[PDB]
């Protein structure tokens, strides 16, 4: 809590998904560690949230990276396609 | 274009123990704090004081231990330390 924004970034930093956790709950974590370190005065605009992310995909997901080597991509639009590959799994 | 990326994962990950001299340690940490900032993502001394004590290890450690809570201590502060013992190190 005193080292709130250390852990948030730690987090961030260290992603890691392959759809064996509900796409829904990864999001949603995601969403809260990056709200929290704008709320905490580290903004993490869409571009570098996005790197982020894309780096800890594996599996299946990592074509997601290989795919958005796509300028102007925001977070939602990364969530979106996760949600759809997620979907498609099950 | 993966700068800050980088950046912040360095600084996530920083570790000194003395082997290599503080100077570079310290030059190294105070450019990826500059870069950040440059880049939109300004690190406050608090931050950036947990970031370099977590990384401290060795002899160093304690001054995480004698620190952690410090109130207001700044960056400049600790590598003031840190450099102090880093030069009671050298033979």
């Amino acid at each position: 809590s005193d080292t709130q924004e250390v852990n948030d970034i730690t987090t961030l930093a260290t992603l890691h998904y392959n759809g064996s956790t509900p796409a829904d709950a990864f999001e949603a974590e995601v969403t809260n560690i990056l709200d929290r370190l704008n709320n905490n005065g580290i903004p993490i605009n869409n571009k570098v949230a996005c790197q982020f992310i894309m780096r800890g995909l594996s599996g299946e997901y990592k074509f997601l990276r290989y795919a958005r080597h796509c300028i102007h991509m925001t977070v939602a639009d990364l969530f979106s396609d996760i949600h759809s590959m997620y979907e498609e799994q099950q």
